């Protein structure tokens, strides 16, 4: 039948070629070929090529691109001329067998999973089947059948598909044909199923507030109830140290009880604000983020006046009107809540009248306490100002009134009632709220609140005058205006005189403080803008006009003043200033005359400094003073929003008390703060008290600069428990505090330094000042002693002073050395902080003594540690009067002598302090028994009797078990109770004499004497390594619970076992023939101890690492037992020994791989915390120090052979040189900068003296002379001496060892492991002592059955262990924790999606829109600050993957959650179905990573298969976030919020000041040459705001937006920048500049948006501009000190900007000419051009040649080289033009050449320019400079052809 088959064919080819059916590009080639093979019949070769075959009309047009016309040829011979009609055959059953027959399909545009990206699917509907097939191969990827659908749905733009069953999860495809795909499939099921076929009522957000305050209220009353009894205070009597704690902690609660009366009073007012809006509409969560405020904060107040009431008692004054005072704030909070519930629908009027009590009420509370920073007459401006408001507020109700008699339009009518009706509330509603906010105007947040009500009125206004518009052009709105304006101005008058009171020093402000002001403000910019000179001039003059105001007034005021000696004092100090101004002024003038020469701009600049002294040298000490009122008006205001936030901590974190997650590292992070504002406000009130005593303010800056990094870390800690918290209430309250004392740092790290600067040198007499007192303040207490009632302070014990008592001296020992490495460095200005240190250690060590005296009880016992205390004190301060003394004149060899003599007693001091404490004891008298042995043990020892040689000293290896089992006591006895560690070492002093004896007689007994010197050092090493034991000891005899110290101890007892083994190898006998038997038994005891129990970590190689450490010691232990063991047989007692000893190396690196493998897998429980493992490793670095000493002790002794002097020189400079490089890699890593600088001078003093040594032990290789070996002998002295002082500095507490927590069920999952590893030795045990015997007789069968017995016990706790260990795999458990509570996560979206497709999604009412993109944000945020260290994680060690897959699954239901909420309240639905789709592929990608992370398992065996597809995932998840966070903020910004934009800079300021400094990529040059650029569009785009705002400032929002990104990149670089800079005061600079440019911003963006929520304002248009100044001036600063880079240049830069644009010049020209506008004018010659082209031609290339000279050089030089190039295009640019011009354009072609000639000259010069950039401080053969030659040859060349360029122009 050919008529069907030719029909089918037809219609095939028809489906096909329109690209209606699928089919690859290959099956299509076999489709051409039929269609050859039929319409042009039996192709012939010969003449079917490629020409006469149309592609369009025979393949379809998706592949007739494709191309492949001879790949189609050889298809048409593979069907070649085979009949037609097989052909048709063919033809047909391909096209049918294929899968995509019988199918529709449609391009639908689908998404990857993993991007946000969209890739085209062929999708394909069948009669049965759903197929998805790709775009490319035309084949199915995947198959489904119709019956599985549920419920489709149909969009505009979308077509979701879903199964449910088979995979958890939807098929969402978007489409424009969605419609008649849904309607097709929706036919299509409904046939598949025919086949088988047969108010009252509140809103449900209110009831969560109305629990909330419900919840919050019976809090109330509880404190309130704990008010009225005066519970206790623990005694503390009369001491004067003991009594300025009692002063402290009355005043730390003054400032405690204040916070929270601060925080009361604004949460009131957020819930006035926020209730007054229309029911329905309010943000409940919000009045819950009040209301909770309102409670939590209302307890601590509760517990902080109880603490002060009683101590007022113990004073005279009475504190029951304290009480008074709290009860009655107590019940006026508790009124308030009652009208807050939304069932009570009482009046409006008495929600407004119960806050005003409550400011009221919490006003006189503070008159109790007398810390109220406003003036009362303030508030009675404050008081009639907001009644003069609501006075002017009458008038325009009544006009407005008066209109609705005018009005006549039904309903219209009432529009203009309505409008004035709100105005009235509004208005009385801000008479209620600034009566609230009256006490407590101080703090910011009490004012932002203020604001939102002064703003809620002026829009009330603003309607009314629209209502007002209503009516009909009348005088009506000419008197309406007129009462209106007054209002506006009215409500600008009470908050310029609000914000007046912000920032308030003092009261008085004296005679010349407006003069001193103005100079500070233009004085900081001279400071500032170093690098500019013509910034620094212009302010110059402006300076010194106002400077001359002052010499003039003070000069009338010397006038008018009567007293004749008073009259000369102030023109006396006039005249300073005098002197001072010219100097400037002529500076200034010599400054202006050399713009380039960095001398003169510090010329400029340091007579300025003067300049505000002179003015301190003045009456007024304002200057000075004013900078610190500026902080202490900053640290109360951290330390306020400091105890604001650690109580919102206390009660919001107490919810779910949940042991994992991030909350146990809060709580952790808060006790730090928390005992830090002790020390903060109480140095507050010490500048308060003597403002004019430079000790004080070094104080207020000590104290502010230390509080930065302990308080940091709540703040990222915080922001990292926001999500986490479930009671929403309690979890806001919790961000919005974070974000305060977020601000409130930067505005503290900033207003620091200015105090920093301005401050006087410390002079480290200040020291000297704290010791002197110090040393009066002790001996009172010593006179005190004899008083014999010295009552402890509260919070210390016995035990608990010792720890911080030997920690403090350690800390002092370490300071010590910082002050020498810096004199030694010269007398810089941190000489002065190791003054600070040396103090403040001093202060603490004083502190712990007084503190065990108090406790401690015999009086003479209580008087002896005061004297060495005492004597610590005098001693030491010799020592820093000496060390300013002796820093007169660096260079002196006598003064580091003199120094170190001193500064060796300190230290001698010290040590004597420590063990002058008698509770730790007796381990002196071990010691010193173990020292005066070593006297006798290291002379001449010599047998006065023979006894037995061989047996006797085979009677000391008899003994030899008791001092290993002596030392095996020790270590136990270190899990006891100190007394009972000193009786172990007791017991162990007397078994060292006893022993030694032994060993000393029988030392001298061995026939050779040269082994007598062999023996003594045998005991030398044993005696050395047990002292070192001994002093390992004496560490914890004073830091009980420290298990990094009880690890030390362990490794001690290491150091003898293998020491006493030392001694038994070569010098003792065998006559046993089993000597290496009772080293594998001794081994074996002191190895069992060390897995005892393992808190703290034994090694540093890591778990998988330990496992095959592990691995191989199983093996080898496998084979040491097989050689023992067939060798007995043998009775072949040499070999038989051999292979024990490398059992108990097997068995000592077995047992601290397991003990390893405890530790890692007792870290990875999720309730557990980890380590930060230090700096330096105290196991390495001991030994090492140990070890070089020990090579320098043997070249002590006179006799030095080659024996001996050439193996020191080796185990010397092994070490010595590994002990430098431990400095390096720390001193990259620490954050305190005195450790940079100190780390790398010590570090270097070895090595200057390895130079020293290393030629010496050369000099003497070879040469033995007595004098070259004593100079070897004068040359160890400087090593010794400096990795002695390089070990003291590095005992300071602060620097390593954080004792990681483990939890108890941490220590569950450990037992397992341990048990099998405890009888492993156990089994061994046994087993040694089998071996020894049956070296003997070759054969017992019992002793030989126990044999087997216990190996195959030893086997099976190796096989039943290593069991465990590949079974437990930790992070392979969490993992598949988070994969599960993730994948969840993902299918709630999924539905949630398809519910909104179809249009269903309920909007939740409780919150609004914005808050839910804040949780949405703050949520991702956390997630991409934990990306790299999963990926960190991931690759080398598993402990930690343990526990941040744990973290990075927490934030994803509160993510989810909310993002489902998101979407709903968003309206268009392309906004919503896209904001969902790029949340859902942030999970998507986010599993992705945690697949392979289970796959990297932290494994680093696992190879680049595995390795590559963790960090390709990194990829896709890391630019998922920023996907998702430009569709948060973008869309934050469209709304005139402004949030998140305010916190990425007060964040990306914080981020900047902490971290490593370790120079990345890039030179200082580099980074010049974008920062700089990256300068300029934040300064390009705030004169891009100005003019918005006039013109249409509805946009003001993406500008915002791209301010606060691009701060975001000017941020990051930065710190690169600074430590990437020549000088760290360049590197400072351009740091502090971007800082001091964030406080702008971050002013100016909060502005920025809150205009675009008034956008006809006119009183906030006007600070957006005056504020848009500010930041634009900032730029110019941090530009300036981008200037302070010799390296590079602005010329450098500018330059090549400029000829870029001069090149747009030409451009803009070559338009002109283009457009033939460029005509001639008169009759201008040419060779007047030529000739002036001549010149500059010619002059720039001599200029190039200064140029090119001057890349090696000063910058001065090569700036106006970079200046003269500028200068030679743009003359050369001038007459060019002019040149071209005199052609006329009626030839513009050879106008054309020639001003492209130039265009591509001065191009060139910006290629020499940016080559000449690149070749600046660089080598006479560096790969640059002769790439500069080029290009300087490109100029010459250029030059020349321009030169003959218009020199052929000339003629036509």
């Amino acid at each position: 039948d050919p008529v069907q088959l030719n029909l089918l064919y037809v219609q095939a080819r028809d489906d096909i070629l329109n690209g209606s059916h699928p089919v690859s590009f290959d099956k299509a080639c076999e489709f051409a070929g039929f269609q050859c093979q039929i319409q042009f019949g039996p192709h012939n070769e010969q003449k079917h090529k490629a020409g006469f075959l149309d592609l369009k009309d025979f393949l379809p047009k998706e592949y007739v691109k494709q191309k492949g016309e001879r790949k189609i040829f050889q298809a048409h011979k593979n069907c070649g001329q085979m009949s037609e009609i097989e052909a048709k055959v063919r033809y047909v059953k391909l096209a049918r067998s294929l899968k995509t027959y019988g199918v529709s399909f449609f391009l639908v545009k689908e998404k990857m999973k993993g991007k946000n990206k969209l890739v085209p699917r062929l999708l394909g509907i069948t009669k049965e089947c759903v197929m998805r097939v790709d775009e490319k191969t035309k084949e199915v990827i995947q198959e489904w059948s119709l019956t599985n659908i549920k419920r489709w749905a149909a969009s505009p733009k979308s077509f979701t598909l879903d199964f449910g069953d088979y995979q958890d999860g939807y098929y969402s495809v978007q489409t424009t044909e969605g419609e008649q795909i849904a309607q097709l499939i929706a036919g299509y099921i409904d046939i598949i199923l025919k086949k088988k076929k047969s108010m009252p009522p509140l809103t449900s957000a209110q009831q969560a507030l109305t629990g909330t305050i419900n919840s919050s209220m019976q809090a109330v009353q509880a404190a309130q109830a704990t008010l009225d009894d005066f519970e206790t205070l623990p005694p503390l009597g009369q001491d004067a140290a003991s009594k300025a704690w009692r002063k402290n902690k009355m005043d730390e609660s003054k400032h405690e009880i204040h916070s929270q009366v601060d925080a009361i009073t604004a949460g009131t007012a957020s819930v006035v604000n926020l209730t007054a809006g229309d029911p329905a509409e309010t943000d409940y969560t919000a009045v819950g983020c009040a209301v909770t405020t309102i409670s939590s904060n209302l307890t601590e107040m509760s517990r902080g006046v109880k603490l002060l009431a009683a101590l007022l008692e113990d004073e005279g004054g009475n504190g029951r009107p304290l009480l008074q005072a709290a009860k009655g704030l107590a019940g006026a909070v508790s009124e308030l809540l009652r009208s807050a519930q939304p069932a009570s629908a009482e009046p409006r009027q008495n929600l407004l009248l119960a806050a005003g009590n409550v400011g009221q009420a919490s006003g006189e509370l503070l008159q109790q306490i007398g810390e109220s920073d406003t003036d009362p007459h303030f508030q009675d401006v404050l008081m009639q100002l907001a009644n003069a408001v609501a006075s002017a507020a009458a008038a325009l109700v009544l006009k407005a009134k008066s209109v609705a008699q005018r009005t006549e339009d039904s309903g219209l009518q009432t529009q203009v009632i309505a409008a004035a009706t709100q105005c009235a509330l509004s208005t009385s509603q801000l008479v209620a709220c600034t009566k609230v906010v009256a006490p407590t105007i101080s703090s910011p947040v009490c004012q932002e609140q203020l604001v939102e009500a002064g703003r809620l009125v002026a829009k009330a206004v603003e309607g009314c005058v629209s209502a007002s518009q209503a009516a009909t052009e009348d005088g009506q709105l000419l008197r309406g205006v007129g009462a209106a304006a007054t209002a506006v101005t009215q409500a600008l008058n009470e908050l310029l005189q609000h914000v007046k009171a912000h920032a308030t020093g003092a009261g008085p402000a004296g005679r010349y403080d407006q003069a001193t002001d103005t100079i500070l403000t233009v004085t900081e910019n001279i400071f500032s803008s170093m690098g500019d000179a013509g910034e620094m001039v212009r302010q110059a003059r402006i300076l010194a006009q106002a400077t001359s105001d002052l010499v003039n007034a003070i000069k009338a005021d010397a006038e008018g003043e009567s007293d004749l000696e008073n009259s000369r004092k102030l023109l006396s100090a006039a005249k300073i200033l005098a002197d001072a101004t010219a100097k400037m002024v002529e500076a200034a003038k010599g400054a202006a005359a050399h713009p380039d020469s960095e001398e003169q701009q510090q010329r400029l600049r340091e007579a300025a400094e003067g300049l505000r002294m002179a003015t301190n040298a003045a009456a007024q000490n304002a200057i000075k003073k004013k900078l610190v009122q500026r902080l202490e008006h900053a640290a109360k205001q951290a330390a306020a929003s400091a105890t604001q936030t650690i109580a919102a901590a206390q009660h919001a974190a107490s919810a779910p008390k949940a042991s994992a997650g991030p909350q146990p590292l809060l709580v952790q992070s808060c006790k730090a703060v928390a005992e830090q504002i002790p020390l903060l406000v109480q140095g507050v009130r010490g500048s308060q008290a003597q403002p004019d005593s430079p000790s004080a303010q070094l104080a207020l800056i000590a104290a502010s600069q230390s509080f930065l990094q302990p308080g940091g870390k709540m703040v990222a800690a915080a922001k990292a428990s926001v999500p986490t918290i479930q009671d929403q209430a309690s979890a806001m309250q919790l961000s919005q505090c974070a974000k305060n004392l977020g601000t409130a740092l930067a505005e503290l790290r900033t207003a620091a330094q200015k105090a920093q600067e301005a401050c006087g040198p410390l002079e480290m007499d200040s020291a000297l000042s704290v010791v002197q007192n110090l040393e009066k303040d002790l001996q009172e207490i010593k006179a005190a002693a004899r008083d014999g009632k010295l009552k402890p302070l509260p919070g210390e014990t016995m035990e608990k002073c010792t720890q911080d008592l030997g920690n403090s001296t350690k800390a002092v020992s370490s300071a010590i050395a910082k002050l020498l490495g810096e004199i030694a460095q010269g007398n810089e200005n941190y000489a002065g902080i190791a003054a600070r240190d040396v103090a403040g250690g001093l202060r603490s060590l004083a502190q712990a003594a007084r503190g065990v005296a108090a406790l401690t009880s015999d009086p003479a016992v209580q008087a002896i540690v005061l004297d060495t205390a005492s004597d610590v004190l005098d001693k030491a301060s010799s020592l820093i009067e000496e060390a300013k003394k002796a820093s007169g004149h660096p260079g002196d060899p006598e003064s580091q002598q003199r120094l170190a003599q001193v500064a060796k007693a300190v230290t001698q001091a010290l040590n004597r302090c420590v063990s002058c404490l008698p509770g730790q004891r007796d381990v002196d008298n071990a010691l010193r028994a173990v020292g005066d042995a070593s006297k006798r043990l290291l002379s001449d020892l010599l047998p006065p009797s023979t006894g037995t040689f061989q047996e006797a000293q085979s009677r000391l290896n008899e003994a030899a078990a008791g001092l290993n089992q002596a030392a095996t006591e020790l270590v136990q006895a270190s899990r006891g109770t100190p007394q009972d560690l000193a009786r172990a070492s007791g017991r162990f002093g007397q078994d060292f004499s006893t022993f030694l004896e032994a060993g000393v007689e029988m030392a001298g007994q061995a026939p050779s004497q040269e082994d007598r010197a062999q023996v003594v050092s045998n005991l030398k090493g044993i005696s050395m390594s047990s002292s070192k034991l001994l002093l390992a000891a004496k560490a914890l005899s004073t830091d009980p619970a420290s298990p990094n110290l009880k690890s030390q101890l362990a490794a001690a007892a290491r150091a003898v076992t293998d020491s006493i083994n030392q001694l038994i190898t070569m010098c003792t006998q065998q006559a046993p023939g089993q000597k290496e038997c009772d080293n594998a038994l001794r081994q074996l005891e002191t190895v069992r101890e060390l897995l005892e129990n393992p808190v703290q970590p034994i090694n540093d190689m890591s778990y998988f690492g330990c496992l095959d450490s592990v691995m191989e010691n199983s093996k080898v232990l496998g084979e040491a037992m097989t050689g023992i063991s067939q060798n007995a047989k043998n009775g072949n007692l040499p070999e038989f020994g051999d292979a024990i000893a490398t059992a108990s190396k097997a068995l000592c690196g077995f047992t601290e791989a397991a003990a390893q493998a405890a530790y890692l897998v007792g870290v990875s429980d999720p309730n557990s915390q980890a380590g930060q493992q230090g700096l330096v490793e105290p196991t390495q670095f001991a030994r090492a120090n140990q070890a070089i000493q020990m090579a320098c002790q043997s070249l002590g002794e006179p006799g030095c052979t080659q024996a001996q002097v050439l193996s020191a020189a080796t185990i010397v400079a092994k070490h010595t040189s590994a002990l430098c490089n431990s400095c390096r890699l720390a001193s990259a890593r620490t954050a305190n900068p005195t450790a940079k600088r100190q780390f790398v001078q010590s570090a270097k003093e070895v090595a200057n003296s390895t130079a020293n040594l290393v030629k010496t032990i050369k000099a003497l290789d070879g040469d033995f002379t007595e004098e070259n070996r004593a100079q070897c002998r004068a040359a160890t002295a400087p090593l010794l001496e400096a990795v002695d002082n390089l070990s003291a500095f590095a005992s300071n507490p602060e620097f390593s060892s954080v004792p990681a927590q483990i939890s108890p069920e941490g220590r569950a999952a450990m037992e397992p492991i341990v048990i099998s590893a405890k009888t492993m030795l156990e089994s061994a045990g046994g087993l040694i002592q089998t071996a020894r015997a049956l070296a003997v007789n070759p054969r017992d069968p019992p002793r030989w059955s126990v044999l087997a017995g216990h190996s195959r016990t030893v086997s099976d706790s190796i096989k039943k262990l290593i069991t465990s260990m590949r079974d437990k795999a930790p992070g392979q458990l969490e993992c598949e924790t988070a994969i599960a509570a993730l994948n969840s996560c993902l299918r709630d979206l999924d539905q949630a999606s398809l519910a909104a497709v179809s249009q269903q999604l309920a909007p939740r009412e409780g919150i609004s829109q914005e808050a839910l993109h804040t949780q949405m944000l703050t949520a991702v945020q956390e997630i991409s600050h934990l990306i790299e260290p999963l990926a960190s994680a991931a690759r080398a060690e598993a402990s930690q993957l343990g526990h941040k897959v744990s973290q990075m699954a927490q934030y994803f239901e509160p993510l989810t959650l909310a993002a489902v909420g998101a979407a709903s309240k968003t309206l268009s639905h392309p906004q919503q179905m896209a904001l969902l789709d790029q949340t859902k592929t942030l999970a998507e990608s986010a599993l992705q990573l945690l697949y392979t992370a289970k796959e990297a398992g932290g494994n680093p065996k696992q190879a680049a298969h595995t390795q590559e597809a963790l960090e390709e995932a990194v990829q896709m998840m890391t630019e998922a976030v920023e996907d998702l966070t430009t569709t948060l903020n973008e869309a934050a910004s469209a709304a005139g919020v402004v949030g998140g934009m305010v916190d990425s800079i007060t964040q990306a300021i914080n981020q900047l000041d902490e971290g490593p400094m370790g120079d990345p990529e890039g030179s200082f040059v580099d980074y010049q040459t974008t920062m700089v650029r990256t300068a300029k569009a934040i300064a390009v785009t705030v004169q891009e705001m100005v003019t918005k705002s006039n013109t249409s400032p509805e946009e003001l929002g993406p500008l915002a937006n791209q301010l606060t990104s691009d701060y975001g990149r000017l941020a990051s670089q930065a710190k690169p920048a600074a430590v990437a800079a020549e000088n760290e005061e360049i590197g400072a600079h351009i740091k502090h500049r971007v800082q001091e440019l964030g406080h702008g911003c971050s002013a100016l963006v909060t502005k920025a948006g809150a205009l675009q929520c008034s956008p006809s304002d006119v009183y906030t248009k006007k600070e957006l501009i005056e504020c848009a100044r500010r930041v634009s001036e900032k730029v110019s600063h941090v530009l300036a000190a981008l200037q302070a880079g010799n390296r590079g240049t602005q010329a450098c830069i500018t330059a090549a900007s400029a000829v870029s644009g001069i090149i747009a010049d030409l451009d803009t020209t070559i338009m002109f000419a283009t457009a033939g506008t460029l005509n001639r004018e008169g009759a201008e010659t040419f060779a007047d051009h030529r000739e002036g082209i001549l010149k500059t031609a010619k002059v720039l290339v001599e200029d190039t040649k200064v140029l090119v000279q001057n890349a090696a050089g000063s910058q001065e030089k090569l700036a106006q080289a970079a200046q003269s190039s500028v200068a030679t295009i743009t003359r050369l640019a001038d007459v060019v033009k002019l040149g071209a011009a005199s052609l006329g354009a009626e030839d513009p072609e050879t106008q054309v050449v020639l001003i492209n000639a130039v265009k591509d000259v001065a191009k060139a010069l910006g290629d020499l320019i940016s080559a000449t950039k690149a070749a600046a401080g660089k080598v006479g053969d560096d790969p640059a400079v002769w790439q500069l030659k080029n290009s300087a040859k490109v100029m010459v060349t250029n030059v020349t052809s321009l030169l003959k360029t218009v020199k052929a122009v000339e003629d036509e």
